[PDB]
Parts: C-alpha cells; sequence; structure tokens
C-alpha cells in the first residue's frame, strides 16, 4: 500500500521500488509494469487534490533517467493536457527519485477534481467508453439543474434467426460464452446515463443470427437473480427525490432449435434514468493521516459539483474573497462584508512588501521579544543576512495561531518570507530539545496545508523548518521561490486569509462552513498573547463583534492552557444568547443566576459576554468569578470581559466596575452588523450596504398590525424568508397579547407561522422581549412599543432594538 511518512515539512507519498527509463522499462512484464505504474497514479492523484506533496520513488538504479514513455503521457492524462512543467518537476537524489506534485487548481471550464477515472460511460453510436473529468463534470451539471419494443416482446426464438436491425446507440448484442457476471456493468451505465436502450445476450455481434447458447449453460430461475444483483450492486446517486433505483425490465426466453428447445437468450431493456449512475466507484484518491484512501461515489460527486452559495446576506453586499469556482479542490470559500477591508487591503496594512529592504513585522511585537529575551537580536540578526527583501512575521507561538497546542519552552515562532527564496518557518526553542524538532516540522506540515486548504493559493508553495537556539529535506526545485513582487504579493494575501478568517455565522443558515474575514481593530484584539493577559475588559459597540472573539477565545484558552473544553466557562444574561452558544459544545456555558447559584469547582477560564447588562440584585458575580478564576491550581485562567460603552450611562453597583478600574482595555469601535440608514440612525441615538428604516407613530394597535403583516408579504414577495423576520415588544409580560393580535391581524393574508425567540431552530418569525431576546439577531425586526417599563434594563432600549436589525428596521414608538 502507499505509506505517507509523518518526518517531512510537506506531505510525502513513498511508493517502494520502481524502474524508469523507457530502455528499461519495457523489458518488465506488464502484471508488474503496470501495477507500479498504478501505484504511482495512485500517489500522483491523491496529491493532485490534497493541496500538493512530494512523491518519493526509490531505486537501484544510481545513473540519471527521464520519466517513461507511459508515466509521462499518464500525467498528461489525468492532468488534462500536456503542459506537465506546470504541474511536475523532475528532482533526484541519487538512488531516491523525486517529482513535486503542485496542488489542482480549479480556476482557469476545467474541473474540481483530478481523479484517474471518472468511471462514468455513455454510448456514442455504435461505441462505449469511460468519460474524462472534463466531460463527466459538463455531464453532471446538466443533470443538476419500435422495432426493439416488437422484438423484445416476442416470447421465443429459434437458432440461427438474423435480427432484422443492426447494432446502434439504442442496442447492442453480445455473444455467449463465467460469462454470466461481469457482462452488465460493461454496457449497462451506458445506456441508463443517456438514452436508455437494450443489450441483447446470446446473439451474435455481427452476423445477429441468434445463438442462445444451450440448456446446460442457463437456469433462468438463477440468472434471473444474478443478472437483477449485478444490476442493483452498481453505485448510483441522485440530485432529485425520491431514489428510484434503477428502472430495468428482463426477459429469459426460451430458444428453439428445429423447434426443440435449445437453450435461453437474454433480453435487457434499460431506460433513461433521472440522474447519473456510476459502473464502479470513481477510481479517484485523497489522502487523510497516515493512509491514501479513495473517495466514495457521494463524496466524488458532492464535490465535483460544489459551487458558491447565494442568497439574500451572500450577495450585494457580501464580496467573495474566495471561490470555489477559482480556488483549489478542498478551499472553503471566504467573503467579506461591503464597507470593511478586502484580503488585499488587509495584507497592506498588516505585510506591506518593502521596496528594498527586509522589513521585521509585527513591530511592538518584535519589540517586546528582543526586550525581553537575551541575544535573540543577536541570533537572529546573523541569520538574517542573506536574504534581501520581504517581510519577517513573528509570533509567541505559531502553532496556537494554527489550532495547534502551544509547546512549553518556545520563545517564538517567526515565519521568513523573502525574494529569491522559499518561505521557511523559524522556532526559537528556548532550550535544546529532543523532542524541539518535531515541533517545528508539525507545525511547518500544518501551515503549508492550511496555506492552500484554507489559503486557496492556486500557485506553487512549500515550507521549510528551521530550529533555532539562543544558546536532510527535500532540495526543493528551483521553481519554488518566490520571483517577484506579484507572488510575494499573492503568497501573503493568501496567509491573510490563513490569519483572518474564521468560520462565519452564516454556516449554520447555508450549512457549508463558510469562512468569514476579520477587521483589523478585532484582529489587533485577538493577537494579544494569553499568558500575559490574563484579564481584560474589553469594550466595543453593540454589534461589533464582541461575541465572535469571545467564541475564538475558548478555542484559544483551549489551545494554549491544555485544559479541556468543558472546563472553560462562559455567562451571559438571556437564555436565548446561552441556547445560542451552548449548543456549539466548545465550552460549557451559564447564565449569571446558576452562575451565582453553582458551584464551579471544576472551571478554570470564565469568558463574560455582554457583561453591561448583569445586576447585582442576587449577589456579587465579579468577586466569585476572579475567586474561580484565580484559584486554578495552574494558575490565574482568562477571565476577558466584554461589554458596551457607547456614552451612555451603565449605572448599577455591578454594572461593570468602577471606569477606573476597567484596565487592560480595548476598542472594537465599529458596527459591522447593521446597514448604513440603521447605522446612521443608530450613531444619532447613541450620542456601503443599502437597507430601511421606518418609523411610524399614531397608528392603532389594528393598523400597526395590519401594516406588519402587510410588510412581511412584500418580503416574502421578494425572498425574505419566516426566519428572516422578528417583532420585538417591551416586555414578556406584553408577549401574550401582540402574539394573538398579530396572528389575527395575519389571517387576512394567511400567513400561519409565530414562534418565540427559544425555538429558534424552526423557520419562524421570532418574536420576544428585547430584553429575552439581546443576544441574536435577524434580518428585519419590528418594534412593538419600545418603553422604559423597567429602566433598571439599560434605559436606551431603543438602541437594543435598533442594533437587532441588519438590513431593515420597523419601529412603532
Ligand atoms: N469580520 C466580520 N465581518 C463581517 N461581519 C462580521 C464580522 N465579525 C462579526 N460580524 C457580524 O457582526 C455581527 C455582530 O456579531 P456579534 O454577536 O459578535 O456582535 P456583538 O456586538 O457581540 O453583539 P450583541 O451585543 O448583539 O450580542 C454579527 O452579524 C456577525 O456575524
Ligand atoms: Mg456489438
Ligand atoms: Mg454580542
Ligand atoms: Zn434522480
Amino acid at each position: 500500500p502507499l505509506v505517507v511518512e509523518p518526518s517531512y515539512p510537506d506531505l510525502v507519498i513513498n511508493v517502494g521500488e520502481v524502474t524508469l527509463g523507457e530502455e528499461n522499462r519495457k523489458k518488465l512484464q506488464k502484471i508488474q509494469r503496470d501495477q507500479e505504474k498504478e501505484r504511482v497514479m495512485r500517489a500522483a492523484c491523491a496529491l493532485l487534490n490534497s493541496g500538493g506533496g512530494v512523491i518519493r520513488m526509490a531505486k537501484k538504479v544510481e545513473h540519471p533517467v527521464e520519466m517513461g514513455l507511459d508515466l509521462e503521457q499518464s500525467l498528461r492524462e489525468l492532468i488534462q493536457s500536456s503542459d506537465l512543467q506546470a504541474f511536475f518537476e523532475t528532482k533526484q537524489q541519487g538512488r531516491c527519485f523525486y517529482i513535486f506534485v503542485k496542488s489542482w487548481s480549479s480556476g482557469p471550464v476545467k474541473p474540481r477534481l483530478c481523479s484517474l477515472s471518472s468511471s462514468l460511460y455513455r454510448r456514442s453510436e455504435t461505441s462505449v467508453r469511460s468519460m474524462d473529468s472534463r466531460e463527466a463534470f459538463c455531464f453532471l451539471k446538466t443533470k443538476r439543474k419500435d422495432p426493439a419494443d416488437l422484438i423484445f416482446q416476442k416470447d421465443y426464438l429459434e437458432y440461427g434467426e438474423i435480427l432484422p436491425f443492426p447494432e446502434s446507440q439504442l442496442v447492442e448484442f453480445k455473444q455467449f460464452s463465467e460469462y454470466v457476471k461481469r457482462t452488465i456493468p460493461e454496457y449497462v451505465p451506458a445506456f441508463a446515463n443517456t438514452g436508455g436502450g437494450y443489450l441483447f445476450i446470446g446473439v451474435d455481434d455481427k452476423s445477429r443470427e441468434v445463438l442462445g447458447c444451450a440448456k446446460e449453460n442457463v437456469d433462468p430461475d438463477s440468472l434471473r437473480r444474478k443478472i437483477e444483483q449485478a444490476i442493483y450492486k452498481l453505485p448510483c446517486v441522485h440530485f432529485c427525490q425520491p431514489q428510484r433505483p434503477i428502472t430495468f425490465t428482463l426477459k429469459i426466453v426460451n430458444v428453439l432449435k428445429r423447434g426443440e428447445l435449445y437453450g435461453y437468450a437474454c433480453m435487457i431493456r434499460v431506460n433513461p434514468f433521472c440522474c447519473a449512475v456510476f459502473s464502479e466507484a470513481p477510481n479517484s484518491w485523497i489522502v487523510e493521516d497516515k493512509y491514501v484512501c479513495s473517495l466514495t461515489t457521494e463524496k466524488w460527486v458532492g464535490m465535483m459539483t460544489d459551487t458558491d452559495p447565494d442568497l439574500l446576506q451572500l450577495s450585494e453586499d457580501f464580496e467573495c474573497q474566495l471561490s470555489l469556482s477559482s480556488g483549489p479542490p478542498l478551499s472553503r470559500p471566504v467573503y467579506s462584508k461591503k464597507g470593511l477591508e478586502h484580503k488585499k487591503e488587509l495584507q497592506q496594512l498588516l505585510f506591506s512588501v518593502p521596496p528594498g529592504y527586509l522589513r521585521y513585522t509585527p513591530e511592538s511585537l518584535w519589540r517586546d521579544l528582543i526586550s525581553e529575551h537575551r541575544g535573540l537580536e543577536e541570533l537572529i540578526n546573523k541569520q538574517m543576512q542573506p536574504f534581501f527583501r520581504g517581510i519577517l512575521i513573528f509570533s509567541r507561538s505559531w502553532a496556537v495561531d494554527l489550532n495547534l497546542q502551544e509547546k512549553p519552552g518556545v520563545i517564538c515562532d517567526a515565519l521568513l518570507i523573502a525574494q529569491n527564496s522559499t518561505p521557511i518557518l523559524y522556532t526559537i526553542l528556548r532550550e535544546q530539545d529532543a523532542e524541539g524538532q518535531d515541533y517545528c516540522t508539525r507545525t511547518a506540515f500544518t501551515l503549508k496545508q492550511k496555506l492552500v486548504n484554507m489559503g486557496g493559493y492556486t500557485g506553487k508553495v512549500c515550507v521549510r523548518a528551521k530550529v533555532l537556539c539562543l544558546s536532510s529535506p527535500m532540495d526543493y526545485p528551483a521553481s519554488y521561490s518566490l520571483a517577484g513582487t506579484q507572488h510575494m504579493e499573492a503568497l501573503l494575501q493568501s496567509l491573510v486569509i490563513v490569519l483572518l478568517g474564521f468560520r462565519s455565522l452564516l454556516s449554520d443558515q447555508l450549512g457549508c462552513e463558510v469562512l468569514n474575514l476579520l477587521t483589523a481593530q478585532q484582529y489587533e484584539i485577538f493577537s494579544r498573547s494569553l499568558r500575559k493577559n490574563r484579564e481584560l475588559f474589553v469594550h466595543g459597540l453593540p454589534g461589533s463583534g464582541k461575541t465572535i472573539m469571545a467564541m475564538k477565545i475558548m478555542e484559544k484558552i483551549r489551545n494554549v492552557f491544555h485544559c479541556e473544553a468543558h472546563r472553560i466557562l462562559y455567562v451571559c444574561e438571556n437564555q436565548p444568547l446561552r441556547n445560542f452558544i451552548s449548543d456549539r459544545n466548545i465550552c460549557r456555558a451559564e447564565t449569571r443566576k446558576t452562575f451565582l447559584r453553582e458551584n464551579f469547582e471544576h472551571i478554570q477560564h470564565i469568558v463574560i459576554d455582554e457583561a453591561q447588562n448583569f445586576r447585582t440584585e442576587d449577589g456579587d458575580w465579579y468577586g466569585k468569578a476572579k475567586s474561580i478564576t484565580r484559584r486554578a491550581k495552574g494558575g490565574p485562567g482568562i477571565l476577558w470581559i466584554f461589554l458596551d460603552y457607547f456614552q451612555t450611562s451603565h449605572l448599577d453597583c455591578s454594572g461593570l466596575p468602577p471606569l477606573s478600574d476597567q484596565y487592560p482595555r480595548e476598542e472594537l469601535t465599529r458596527i459591522v452588523r447593521n446597514a448604513d440608514p440603521i447605522a446612521k440612525y443608530l450613531q444619532k441615538e447613541m450620542q456601503g450596504v443599502q437597507g430601511t428604516l421606518r418609523i411610524k407613530k399614531y397608528l392603532t394597535v389594528e393598523q400597526i398590525m395590519t401594516c406588519v403583516a402587510d410588510t412581511c408579504r412584500r418580503f416574502f414577495d421578494r425572498g425574505y424568508s419566516p426566519k428572516d423576520v422578528a417583532v420585538l415588544v417591551s416586555t414578556a409580560k406584553e408577549v401574550e397579547h401582540y402574539k394573538y393580535e398579530l396572528l389575527k391581524a395575519m389571517r387576512k393574508k394567511r400567513v400561519v407561522q409565530l414562534s418565540d425567540a427559544c425555538d429558534m431552530l424552526g423557520d419562524h418569525i421570532v418574536l420576544d422581549s428585547v430584553r429575552r431576546f439581546s443576544g441574536l439577531e435577524r434580518s428585519i425586526v419590528f418594534g412593538i412599543h419600545p418603553r422604559t417599563a423597567d429602566p433598571a434594563i439599560l434605559p436606551n432600549v431603543l438602541i437594543c432594538l435598533a442594533s437587532r436589525a441588519k438590513q431593515h428596521l420597523y419601529i412603532f414608538p
């Protein structure tokens, strides 16, 4: 079997012994030549889809060689072209021979996967054949949006009778003999996938005279079960519903010699299939940990057919930084809300290319490292002399920045990008360690994999690991080194998406793991080390991202502190928000009441969100929070606090501690959520995208409900779903009357759906009290009489209403 070796900084496949050189190769018999060609083909196919790699063939001949005539054409067919140099390069090291395989790139249409054979067949006039990836993709995309019968109806035939028509796109005749097996998969998929038709078994293929083997050959009662089992064993795939099995019919007709029963003949009719049917699983491969495993039929067909999803908040305001229609196979699409920074503006702002000097980065972090640590400057300025220009990106650990546990004893990591050299990964160990090399190797491994899986880098990239200290790689070919400004900028841009990318909340509404790009401010906040920032009172406007960074930080804490995901405790005020965050299972979750009630003896890290809506009515939460966090055996765990501090009174004794004691501090100063008019109006009250703001006054409750029903009708007439709307009121006790009123007024338009905020899973309009609802959001929000029934809830409730409406806000004061 193919074996994957872990000790390398990029994916390496060793195929065992191989003999190359056409003069040397052609001597070998096929039962070995083709076997080894197929092993190498498995390797190459696997790596062209799994984000690139290196193939490592061993040999027992030491002189230089050349690609064999068979392999240099199998690679061309597999890549679907003769431009081998673009994807494969040859370099050998004596008895070891390497070919370095880029990662496939669907973008300039070319398909999204590379596979030896698609296993799909179709009838072309008189011929049957397999399909190549381009034709397979065209066919799958297309299916994503009588003389024969008068013979079939005959119940018997005589030996030697000539059938009146030849073979065609509709029919075939097959001579008989073991032959009762394997004969069906050859032709049946060909007919089903297009046109449908018949195949006659027991009839000469050329003379067309019936022969029907003989009595001793066929037992119809067994042949029927055999043929049906063979038919229904062939894998199929559907995009439609319900899943119809293979539609077919059979006749096992007695056939006579001189009028005497002499044998049997079979006529099988195959009807056009509503979807694609595969003779066998496509011969395609993708490599997982330690194993290069085949792709299943459903996985294959799904992968080849994926495309960028569309919806109201996926279009006209979201910009496609990466697409499934131009990136590698395994890349998830990425987006960035219109009006924020792209991937381009972000790397300019974070990793701008110098013209003539090797800029370090991040400047502040370099300052902290050099001041903190003795001789780091001395150790590094030596090993930066050769490289001329580029960037050197530092961090206190590149493992935790890529979702791998930070290692004890690491001083920092650094990525070295420079012109006329490959990117290089530096880790500066505090002291030499036996296991130290493993950390740098695996970190290089994962950074490389992410740079082309998550990064979406169509280009040709390699990463190398170096272990420094304060106290035999693959000689990648010459073309993998950054040859100018353009390619350096491309690689930096596809590092921007490795770092600033996070799993969007639209993954719930779409199912696919759509990634999204942070802002500069949030990245600045997120980059802070944890072991030096045990406490932090983050600020920011409402709807600016506090929840995002909160969620991210329970992953970062889990990585850094080696703690199980259940020891990190979240806290909040509203049950709906805790519901929205409880299911992620990245943490244990609570609300402030039970937070005081419960005895958290197993908690070691706390992240308090929307803190400004807390209250002392049951006791003190801040004191207990410090008591828990600071009692940890392993040292004081995080106690990050989030909150809102627009220019409005917080009040309360524990409406955040005294403002002079809120330090250290950070500021997320942008309202990404809402649209322009909502942002414009929302700013006035606190004193890039279209939307609507509608305030109506002096309307009766009857008129108000008529208007909201009419607007729901209008929006659903434009694609908005039941889950795209919300109608909110002041208090919970006011919910009951208005629920009934709305369900009534909606009768005139015969709308039916209404459910609370707790029932968030169903596609129903959500109605609840704002204080209860706070923490969530919907595309359209209706406000029914927001009023200061209890000014203990921060008096500015018109903000907690207008902050929930992404694109359309309707206010009824
Ligand atoms: N980088 C980003 N680009 C675009 N939109 C983003 C980004 N980060 C977050 N958002 C969106 O902005 C909104 C704010 O979400 P989040 O819950 O984190 O904010 P918040 O200020 O904590 O909210 P709340 O106070 O209402 O609980 C969400 O719709 C979120 O999907
Ligand atoms: Mg024929
Ligand atoms: Mg929030
Ligand atoms: Zn179907």
